[PDB]
């Protein structure tokens, strides 16, 4: 049950992607030494509740207890906010928000470099998102999914990191999680051919290391197995007639948010 959104489901989804690339934008200055990942959680919900006028979807949802996921260095996904959690030099964090407008879905997220960034930190942030952006100029009609998948696992192997198998991405809409599911590596499994009108998120989770991972205790955290970094990139798209649309890009993206094949 893939839906298609009509042009006014467009009209909707690029709102609720503005919203949602704008919290990014926002926190920014935020993300310093000494600045706890509780605190970031607050900025973020009064943000998007008293002056977007808008709902966090990561509230509520299945029990999850906080506002954004914030996940450091090892943690891969779901990371949850803490007052007791502070950022050091050094650190990656991902903070990846889901916003609803209007009963619309905007999902996205982006790793930020804490104070002097380390080498391997910097490297893996830069693959990750290059991962990112080599898939989302695949993306057009007619085209299948695995290929999607396959590229970026090949870019990162070709790299010395590994992709996490687990998670992947999703359709999107007026749900939050819907078909399909789009995975980041080469799986026979995948047969799904691209039309205009599906809406759904690419969010490639790479680690420094292998590509084992294991979930915490507390039931949300992901952490690698291996305790190698992880990092994450996330945007929310649109596949249009020739190619694809990215509702959720912001100003330090470095690709066009219209991506034309001819
Ligand atoms: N925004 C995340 C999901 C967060 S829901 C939570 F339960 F894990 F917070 C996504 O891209 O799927
Ligand atoms: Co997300
Ligand atoms: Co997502
Ligand atoms: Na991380």
């Amino acid at each position: 049950a893939i839906s298609i959104k009509t042009p006014e489901d467009i009209e909707k989804m690029r709102v609720a992607g503005r919203l949602a690339a704008e919290v990014l934008e926002m926190i920014e200055p935020y993300v310093k030494p000494g600045v706890s990942t509780g605190e970031l959680d607050r900025i973020c919900n009064d943000y998007i509740v008293n002056e977007q006028h808008a709902v966090s979807a990561c509230l509520g949802y299945h029990g999850y207890p906080k506002s954004v996921c914030i996940s450091i260095n090892e943690v891969v996904c779901h990371g949850i906010p803490d007052d007791a959690k502070l950022l050091k030099d050094g650190d990656i964090v991902n903070i990846d928000v889901t916003v609803i407008k209007d009963g619309f879905h905007g999902d996205t997220s982006k790793m930020f470099i804490v104070g002097k960034p380390t080498i391997m930190g910097e490297r893996l942030c830069r693959i990750t998102q290059e991962s990112l952006y080599l898939a989302l100029r695949m993306v057009k009609p007619g085209i299948n999914l695995r290929e999607i998948g396959a590229a970026i696992q090949k870019f990162v192997e070709a790299e010395g990191f590994s992709v996490v198998r687990e998670y992947c991405g999703h359709g999107i809409g007026q749900g939050f999680h819907e078909e399909p599911q789009v995975l980041h590596y080469d799986s026979r499994e995948t047969n799904v051919v691209l039309k205009p009108g599906m809406t759904f998120t690419i969010e490639p989770m790479v680690n420094a290391g292998k590509k084992e991972i294991r979930t915490m205790k507390d039931g949300w955290t992901v952490k690698t197995k291996d305790r190698s970094l992880s990092a994450q990139y996330e945007h929310t798209i649109v596949v249009t007639d020739n190619g694809c649309e990215i509702l959720t890009l912001r100003k330090d993206d470095t690709i066009p948010a219209i991506i034309s094949h001819d």
